[PDB]
């Protein structure tokens, strides 16, 4: 029987629109993420049959009857995917891509011209937020000639080389027919591997969802604290624990704008459908608390960073980011240069994964100063920073950088 464990590592599916991240996250996981009416989910847990021959050996569930053996398969690990719907949805993830992803997984059409639109954007977006433990799938071979397969591969490899892409593999495949999967599992298991994880560094967790689960009419002994939906950054938290929710709450008091860090206590850890007593890196968590509801309802603490509420993290107003950006955007036309930062620009960072607007008060070599709207978690040196700018109406990524304390 296989154990019952937390996924430990989390992959994003991205790609242009139809290329068929959906279908290949429902090959892998035998889930259709987008089955709602926000983030399209899915977990598995990887196997390999011992007996048999690599790559059929790999599998996603306990049977080896995919590679001609009536064995049961070994456990390697549990793995999760993220799979946004739609261009907006994607790139505002990937935002803060650093804190959900371990990984990341590039679909391309084999029967459409490369590089799609989108397929550059993303591309540059993982290069930007540092995920860069990347697989390019080559989907849909089963309407094309191998001829032209082999055509559109060789494109791809010469797109990759000369960057931080150039050892990337492209493994062929086709979602629909599950055509080669066991191909991508193995693919999966090499370039994906599980991160080194020391577990004794201060809990850290990105808030990506809060809600209020009571319905209306929900007696008083049936009533739920917020639970909050995220990803665990680093360490490890359990449930009992003392937390609080940084930067917290807005308040005027005594002539100053300041923000009070909203104290509670974890009273249930959940993965998928199993509930946990613990929670490290890997997987989306639902944390139950004790807050109030009122405080979660609707997303309202979305995008904040919670640690244990004894945790000496810096909450701050101004910031230094040692930083680099791209050359160039790809307009909706054409190529639009990326100026350079000037002081009185205001711009959106995203510091460690969790996003406000500042201006720049100070520019000098490879170093801005900025003063932001409200102000952000600094759990550690060289956090990494994403700098945006409105280019024509739009927020487009235009550098990253690390956060200088
Ligand atoms: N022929 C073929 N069609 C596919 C394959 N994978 C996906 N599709 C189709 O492409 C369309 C878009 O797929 P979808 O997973 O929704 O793409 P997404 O927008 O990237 O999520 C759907 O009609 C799929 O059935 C494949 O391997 N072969
Ligand atoms: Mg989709």
């Amino acid at each position: 029987a296989w154990p019952k464990v937390q996924p430990e590592v989390n992959i994003g599916v991205v790609g242009h629109v139809d290329h068929g991240k959906t279908t290949l996250v429902q090959a892998i996981t035998g889930i259709w993420t987008s089955k709602h009416s926000k983030l399209g989910y899915a977990e598995t847990n990887i196997g390999v049959c011992e007996s048999c021959k690599k790559p059929e050996a790999y599998v996603t569930e306990p049977s080896c009857k995919s590679c001609g053996s009536d064995d049961e398969p070994k456990f390697l690990r549990r793995i999760s995917f993220i799979d946004a719907p739609g261009h907006e949805v994607l790139m505002a993830t990937m935002l803060s891509g650093a804190a959900l992803m371990d990984g990341a997984i590039l679909v391309v059409a084999a029967n459409e011209p490369f590089p799609q639109p989108q397929t550059r954007e993303h591309f540059v977006a993982l290069g930007i937020i540092g995920v860069k433990n990347l697989i390019i799938v080559q989907n849909k071979v089963d309407v094309v000639s191998k001829e032209e397969a082999l055509s559109q591969y060789r494109q791809i490899k010469q797109f990759t080389k000369g960057t931080w892409a150039e050892n990337v593999p492209i493994i062929p495949v086709s979602a629909l027919h599950k055509i080669n999967i066991d191909s991508l599992i193995e693919g999966i298991e090499e370039y994906i591997k599980t991160p080194y994880r020391d577990l004794s560094q201060k809990p850290v967790m990105l808030v990506i969802r809060s809600f209020d689960v009571n319905k209306p009419g929900t007696q008083f002994n049936e009533l739920k604290g917020g639970v909050i939906g995220g990803s665990i950054i680093q360490g490890l938290f359990k449930v009992d624990q003392e937390i609080k929710v940084l930067p917290g709450l807005r308040v005027e008091k005594q002539g100053k704008v300041s923000y009070e860090p909203i104290f509670t206590k974890i009273s249930s850890i959940r993965f998928g459908d199993e509930e946990f007593k613990e929670a490290k890196p890997g997987g989306l968590v639902a944390i139950g608390t004790y807050l109030d509801p009122s405080l979660t309802k609707a997303d309202n603490l979305l995008g904040s960073i919670i640690t244990l509420a004894d945790a000496e993290v810096p909450v701050l107003w101004n910031i230094r980011i040692k930083y680099n950006l791209l050359e160039r955007v790809v307009g909706a036309k054409e190529m639009l240069k990326v100026d350079p930062i000037r002081a009185k620009e205001t711009l959106m960072l995203s510091v460690g994964s969790s996003t406000t607007l500042g201006i720049v008060t100070s520019v000098k070599k490879d170093e801005i100063e900025v003063e932001l709207r409200r102000p952000v978690a600094v759990w550690s040196n060289n956090i990494r920073t994403v700098i945006s700018r409105q280019i024509a109406g739009r927020w487009r990524m235009i550098g990253w950088g690390l956060v200088e304390i």
